[PDB]
């Protein structure tokens, strides 16, 4: 019942342009509000919010701001928030303009990257690999304090799927946390089916689930277009099964689906598979 | 059973697809060789011609569909009444309309796997292009239009109790209200994430235990299109072409199977003709080869 | 040594969307705003205009973005700085033209394209408005298209001369025949070769106090520039473009430019972008030696 | 104007030591609306659908197929129809020549291939029949394939041009040389430019009353003409084989043409097909402007 | 479980049968990716030995000589205490590095990770092509002076061989694997088992072994995950799949020796195939994902 | 005359590009059975071994050890009246095949057909490659070990050379192209006066010269038609072009030594770069369509 709010976040920044920037136009292009529109929702494209050691600070710090009170704004009025990135660095705005409207806010961070960076940690000082630390209360001040309030969420909420590329500081902290990744050597040995049982049996007990999709948990022949691609993935078929899994338990409270790069992408195939796992999130079913 | 190899070059619809090439393509990945080797008679009764005619319409091509239709099921109908096993090459799945008629009127309770993205359980009435590929399960239900329903002087072919659909991921509103009013069994993709292919075949097996014989109709787009790109109508996520061979070494190893159609094969969307070398190994596998 | 002023123009309207909004931002991932820096430049990135998204289609929205670009054009010329607009679709060149034309007493346009975008509603099977630019500019189309910033025509026939030419419906042949408009076809640059075409063009705008340089990538060959809007087989090289754009700067006639209509939907990891920045490097005068 | 009805012949041939997937030529072609795109020049088509096809190898099958395609173009040619024949292998020239020939005093025959197809079976590497039309046609080979429809030789070596050769064995050059046979290689084409070599062509076959095209998607380079069922590196482009078909119909001397060889197992989504569509239209007049 | 054992690399250009199929430039192409800096990373110590100088049955001498200098050097790594990693390279190299390693160990496994069985001799080969019999040479089954090399036969016992990934085996060679009683998980059996199960039986099955050597042609793999292979055949293993197997062989602790082999740049797509052959290296040497 | 194949399996510099895969992949494509069909006596002496090993001029030790026995093997073949062709690599074996060549002639003359005029010394290099600094070098112009390769400089004087094809040439080397007043034509010139006048002009320029060795880098051709090179550059010359250069060249009797360089099957479709290098050779040899 509840409107869904669209909204766009083209921002890439970083070292050096990944083409995540082209992500909301190409998702939009895939036809993702009028798909939306023909399962029966209420759907407002709210637009694009406008991007201008730590690479580009002032610039993701200024962008996550506007997003984080666009994203409040939505959920104030009992509206379903869908982010379109972008470079990953945008689920900082997300958890802050969602994370103080639940006592026990839940993650889902599918992503082959565990994005649990510091400037320490980081072999680039980009920021897109530091927004699950950040919204763990790790890192900058500036950006873990956004809004006015820390840390966004606990680590024993959170569960990372499709993991394949962590760096020594990543993995000292997950262990030392006992953080619950599903790493792509877990998904290969239970099956998508009971990596996605056993992630809503650990976030039972939290009263919103955020799901921070990255399409480059999928596997490069599958979403070729993201904005660093790592082999060895997830495919189609286990994400589709995974969004009509989360369907299905009515757990999902707000969504972001990030890294689109038209650049590196096949004639949009992976604009439309993000369209496809928005539309079965929100409910599509096959028959 | 010697085996009987009958090609339909047949391209029809609102627009064409590049799916009568599919016989030529099959062939070309020698299929009549591969059998031979298996030791099996091969009997290539090559190809029915396909009434060519001026380019609006309701059901597109209609007069050319029930020709060839009609041309399809006598010479299936034939090869049955010799005790010889007929393989049908498509060509776009309309022929299945022909081939169920020139085979259900052989059984009292013909049980069918539909192997394909799409359920073709289309009428004009649910139908946005009034393309009859799009309609072959509902004829042979016979549920559509009279000539089609009606053809070989017989209706239905088939009971909808006797129909398995494996591999659907393409339905309209229309054909999942008659899966959901007739309670016709479906492996959707998401079916088939959760069991398994052995789980779905050996259920398969048991749903159609109680069929006197089994014709298998294999739409070469159940496949993902990233292992069966030249197809008329690919449609993402689909099948692999591993669960695809294992599900016909087990069919094979079932011996349920007294005839079969491999259609859809386009090889203008091919990779040097994988489609159709997949279409040889799948029928290989279905006649019984093994890798050890 | 004129500062070249940067407009981008993320705009894809029309009967359906063919990716050409996501053009600035992929001609800037091939580095143009560096590219040009380091060629001793002073470059002033205007950031992009906002555009709304999706019998004339999308009217509304392609008149607001021109008037927002037509005005912003018409300030860069007043600054005596060079305008380098980035498409996004071709009919952004009816503001690119409104906001030029008024300060030449006789503008000249090389139109280089696939399309010569001499359609209106009569003659246009699609009622798509980027498929009339052209004729707009010429003052032939809708009223409030024609008018835009309250004067017409912007551009006179005899001063048009297009290059690349490859798609012309019935409408679009009758006028250029009428018109006596100068067309360089495929056929013509196949015949007379890329250095004769532009000797020549360069000739008949001879008397031009001004040159606009409207070039549609979709004018090169798929096979070079394969990221377009509209992607039409038979087209020219890289290496013919390369040279127009160098004979061009050598002239010293160009004094505006738009590059319009990259698509990164069809294209093969920025080979167009890159292309784009290529193309405007050798117009503003990069040598291979 | 030709004022003359068209009638398209298919021959699904692919015959010879190994299949190749030229049978699927014809169907390609159609895919790419040969029909409906020369229905819009305002010709009068008539589809008469495939000719059915069931040491030198196959034989039978070759001799009974050219039996066949012979007759029927006969019949078109009688009916004062223009014949267009779609390959399929080039062994069809030997039926599509038997059914031509015979009604001009002196025939001229355009060979736009990468292959003299030359060959006899002495100087055959394969003993394809496909390698062999032009000279069964010059009186030279099997004497069933010489002598089809009672009569030979088809053509004489004088009124023989070939254009885009690239792959002649000893046996063929040395019968080239003797005879002294009009032979454009991709050298000669290189050297003189696809206009001269088009110019040259019509002066030399000028006193010919009728002159046969016989088009080879493999003359074409693989990188324009993928899909084809022997492909050779370096050859035409697509924009010089639009540019010779421009000029053929321009000197309104073509009274007969056969595109063949287009195979889809080669092809990326029907490019080679598209591109026989194109060449088919511009042979028959199509024009830019 | 941490192997604190040099690493030393050999190259195997060799390319040799009725004719080329582009692997000589294998070895070469698994450098491209990293090879030895990736291992490095990882905390080995790693000595890049380079390449082996490669000067009815088809160039048998060629073979022989290569397959001798070969055997001499892995022998000599192994009695420095260093762990043999061998990069091909045609599969007929197995023999040399079989021949360099069996004699080191009582009862030698053998994991044959592979589309093909590679268990012909020139009575059941269509070719001659050695590259198709290296397996049966190692159990001692073909020609008098590929069976000896080194001076010894047969290298490995039939029970110490599981061959995974087989989906091109001819009639001579099936035969002798159902007379012999070889373990095959061909792929209808990875597909009906899953890779965990495989594995599990693997290890199980080859316990009593006291080296395990494992000779892994990148051909195993589906030609969508590697097309860069000197014969590629439909139906095969998947990244994950062979990722997931790598890991586990880590974690048993039995791999004693290894080659990559049949490596294709002409028909790869940007190096995707030597990239797989690195990063299957370092799961098969306990690099983690977490 | 005899026709003698070196190959340099060389791929030196800041990073690998591929290139040392060149000339495995140049003999995947018959360059040696198409030279023998043409009637020539071919002996192909394999390749030469390049030593396996931040500094300011990358891999120095090892591509001057490389181009040393480059030079011996080079002047070895022409001391025997025998017809140098050498297949790269990088285009740093010029190095060593021009300090073999030119000491056997009065005014050597150079054809440098590529993308790139590899006029840079370390001063004008932004990597330190010595591949961007080999015409400099042969010029007498950078480190003195390279310069004094063979115990002689210069090797080349600047009005013996002409470059066709250059469109990546940075500020330093287009300072000196214009202070020494050397013969280049970029691609702009290529396409004012088409490749026939090209090379009438070379062919007038260099009448003086009693030798001339053509350096022939596969990415002078456009990446269209040669994509497998070590450092592809838009807007090249086409295939055809290129044919028709080499069959002229063959006319004119002028080529005494010629190398086919920078091969890179990682960025190759299906060899199709190898199997255009060999075309080249064969056309440059005689190979005539008619
Ligand atoms: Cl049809
Ligand atoms: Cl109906
Ligand atoms: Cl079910
Ligand atoms: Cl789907
Ligand atoms: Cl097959
Ligand atoms: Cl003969
Ligand atoms: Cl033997
Ligand atoms: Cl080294
Ligand atoms: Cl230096
Ligand atoms: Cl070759
Ligand atoms: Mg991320
Ligand atoms: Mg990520
Ligand atoms: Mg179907
Ligand atoms: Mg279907
Ligand atoms: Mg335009
Ligand atoms: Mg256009
Ligand atoms: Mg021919
Ligand atoms: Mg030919
Ligand atoms: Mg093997
Ligand atoms: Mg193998
Ligand atoms: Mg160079
Ligand atoms: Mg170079
Ligand atoms: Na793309
Ligand atoms: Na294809
Ligand atoms: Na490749």
């Amino acid at each position: 019942d509840k409107t869904i709010s669209v909204i766009g976040m083209p921002m890439d920044l970083g070292q050096a342009r990944r083409g995540v920037d082209m992500g909301p136009s190409a998702i939009r292009y895939a036809h993702l509000i009028e798909r939306l529109s023909d399962m029966g929702y209420t759907v407002e494209d709210l637009g694009d919010i406008p991007i201008n050691e730590l690479k580009n600070l002032n610039s993701v710090l200024a962008g996550n701001e506007k997003l984080a009170q666009k994203v409040n704004k939505v959920i104030e009025e009992k509206k379903f928030p869908l982010v379109l990135g972008g470079d990953h660095s945008i689920a900082i705005g997300t958890l802050a303009g969602t994370a103080k409207h639940y006592d026990n806010l839940g993650v889902i961070w599918y992503d082959a990257h565990g994005d649990l960076n510091t400037l320490e940690t980081s072999p680039s000082g980009n920021i897109h690999g530091m927004p699950l630390a950040v919204s763990l209360g790790i890192g900058h001040e500036s950006l873990v304090n956004l809004e006015g309030y820390a840390p966004k969420i606990k680590p024993e909420n959170v569960v990372i799927i499709g993991a394949r590329s962590l760096d020594e500081g990543e993995r000292k902290y997950i262990k030392e946390s006992g953080m619950k990744v599903y790493t792509m050597h877990e998904i290969d040995r239970l099956g998508m089916t009971k990596v996605i049982e056993e992630t809503l049996d650990y976030l039972s007990a939290c009263d919103g689930v955020h799901l921070s999709l990255d399409l480059d948990g999928l596997d490069p022949n599958d979403a070729p277009g993201v904005g660093t691609p790592v082999v060895g993935g997830i495919s189609y078929r286990e994400s589709h099964l995974a969004m009509e899994m989360l369907y299905d338990a009515g757990i999902i409270t707000s969504a972001e689906f990030v890294e689109v790069n038209p650049i590196l992408d096949h004639k949009n195939k992976t604009g439309k598979t993000a369209v496809e796992l928005v539309e079965s999130l929100l409910g599509k079913k096959l028959l």
